[PDB]
């Protein structure tokens, strides 16, 4: 199930397929995917969201960000769907 409590993030105002993985960044605050989209390059960590379908960032490897989106069944349940952004 989607989390209706949380506040959607900036990058959830945009279509996921418009985004590009342009690399990865690691520093004292952890590991971030570099996601080029919505007018600049964003530092995105696991658990952050991308796109309009509750796309949770679940994997960040050199050259691919794994996302799992959650969309309704129509049937009162929810289905998980992968999205990938590759470098």
């Amino acid at each position: 199930k989607p989390d209706e409590t949380r506040v959607k993030q900036f990058l959830e105002g945009f279509n996921i397929e418009t985004f590009e993985m342009v690399g990865t960044l690691s520093n004292a605050q952890g590991t971030f995917a570099l996601v080029k989209g919505a007018g600049g390059v964003h530092r995105v960590r696991v658990g952050d969201y991308l796109g309009r379908n509750d796309g949770k960032v679940v994997g960040i490897s050199e050259g691919k960000i794994d996302v799992i989106e959650i969309v309704p069944d129509g049937e009162g349940n929810w289905l998980e769907r992968p999205r990938s952004l590759t470098l």
